Parts: structure tokens; C-alpha cells; sequence
């Protein structure tokens, strides 16, 4: 997943990690650190935050072949 740098958008879209976490208000706040770092931003998280993000996943969440 070279592209789909959705993680980067959040900063660009001036929305804090905590804000995304605030949606869940769970340990997510901490693990959100590794989810984007280790993985691509988690899809389960993604759709729930997508609306908060106001940013379509589909545009960035392309297939993105390796």
C-alpha cells in the first residue's frame, strides 16, 4: 500500500488523531499510533472516521497494486 497516504491527510485536514479517536474514545488513541505506522489506516476505523474526515476513502483507498 504505497499510496493511500490517508494517514497524511488527517494532518492536512487539520484533524487531530484524538478527534478520530474521540469517535470511539477507546485505547484507539494509543493504538492509532501503530495502526497507521504499522499498517494502512484501519478500514474498520476508516469508515467510521471517514465521515469525520469528510474525505471519501474510495478516492484514496484505491486497489493500489503493488
Amino acid at each position: 500500500m504505497i499510496i493511500n497516504n490517508l494517514k497524511l491527510i488527517r494532518e492536512k485536514k487539520k484533524i487531530s488523531q484524538s478527534e478520530l479517536a474521540a469517535l470511539l474514545e477507546v485505547s484507539r488513541q494509543t493504538i492509532n499510533g501503530i495502526e497507521k505506522n504499522k499498517y494502512n489506516p484501519s478500514l474498520q476505523l476508516a469508515l467510521k472516521i471517514a465521515y469525520y474526515l469528510n474525505t471519501p476513502l474510495e478516492d484514496i483507498f484505491q486497489w493500489q497494486p503493488e
